[PDB]
């Protein structure tokens, strides 16, 4: 709680954690969680604390509707979320203690992150994308979003989740706005370095989107975590976060 | 001021006007303003007044950062504007008076119209655009938005206005989202009838976009006024009132 920040996107308050190196000069970057989480999983504090012993500052934000963050969950959108990223850019940006700027992402925030750089390739100096969920797309063109089904061509309100999500519900303009969004065509702008991480047994997002993003990325590096799942659960989580880490470490 | 309603999207409170016919029950027709204008130009006036005239109800909203709505000019992006107008539409779909929707737009208004109904292509009846502002993405492309230049390239921060807007300055993020917009492919899935408003001597947008428009969409009439400009100022605003509110008739 040391490490709380807050900031206001659109009359929404947005809460986040805050990690710093010693030293007030530093490079940051901005972590992002992914669809139903929050900023404080283990993987994002992990790669939070691998970041800081490595002289690099970072900010983790819970996304509007998610975790301590204002909003509803089934107000969310992908484009608002980029929205959100934008906001929190904005502060890393104009903050005096910043040198350089990465994006972070896991699952849905890896598309947040992506995108979020392809409008920003100016000032986003490199991104890590672990496990993207570039899938949720063609997921809401199908139907199907981690198991709810719905007539894709007449998307109801709001669409009630199921499993770990039950009791949460989606919103129709989510799911329409996925249909639609460019998600590998914006991304594509951005020309400075990437690595992409995902797990070879990764069950909710197909590996191929890791692959795609790689093969249109002028500038990638792509690590296939072999057994590693979707979450990067259990000693697989050390691992994805040692190469972020690693990547965006300073050279001294 | 009798008319006068509000709601909220993220934190932020939209003002409108609603106007009705005598009776209950009606069609209603969301009526969107453009770049810097407001919910009660001439224009959306005359256009509300000869629906309510025909038996079709309408509302009217000034958009985020413009009018007596809340947030800063500076933080409204054309994405953000059609959450605005999804949360107008949520407003009248859910409202127990009325039969169909409509949506009608006015330059930027008539990019948002296009957008929204494209994403909603099962919920609105007919569309009108007049003179819609498709221009803004070439423009933003080009780093020349109303006549303030900026390197399309290196977008700043912000961007101030010249000429009627001085004073006023418009996002960063509005000209990175402007250069990417999806406009007429997701515009395009809209296949319910169009009708397209544009003058013949519109020196703000090129009629080639109320062309474009015409020629992607499926059922759609193109209807050029001559002589008319972009604002449909003098005698064209009744011009291009009547010719929306012909679209929108109820057919008694």
């Amino acid at each position: 709680s040391m490490s709380r920040i807050t900031i206001e996107r659109d009359g929404l308050t947005l809460v986040g954690d805050r990690e710093e190196p010693f030293g007030e000069i530093y490079d940051m970057a901005i972590i992002m969680h992914g669809f139903t989480a929050n900023r404080n999983t283990d993987l994002l504090r992990q790669i939070a604390d691998d970041l800081r012993d490595e002289n690099v500052a970072s900010v983790r934000f819970d996304f509007n509707g998610h975790g301590e963050s204002d909003g509803k969950f089934e107000d969310m959108t992908v484009c608002n979320e980029i929205a959100d990223g934008k906001a929190i850019l904005d502060y890393v940006h104009t903050d005096p203690h910043v040198r350089d700027i990465f994006l972070v992402g896991h699952s849905q925030g890896g598309v947040v992150a992506s995108m979020l750089a392809g409008l920003y390739p100016d000032v986003v100096k490199k991104v890590v994308l672990l496990a993207p969920a570039a899938q949720l797309k063609d997921d809401a063109l199908r139907g199907n979003t981690q198991g709810a089904t719905y007539d894709p061509n007449h998307i109801p309100d709001v669409v009630p989740l199921v499993g770990n999500a039950l009791g949460m519900k989606v919103g129709g303009f989510y799911l329409r706005t996925a249909q639609v969004l460019p998600i590998y065509e914006v991304s594509q702008r951005f020309t400075r370095p990437v690595s992409v991480i995902a797990g070879t047994n990764d069950q909710v997002v197909d590996p191929k989107y890791a692959k795609k993003y790689d093969e249109v990325y002028e500038n990638s590096e792509l690590h296939m975590i072999p057994n590693a799942d979707h979450r990067f659960s259990g000693g697989y989580k050390d691992m994805a976060a040692d190469l972020t880490a690693q990547f965006l470490k300073p050279a001294f």
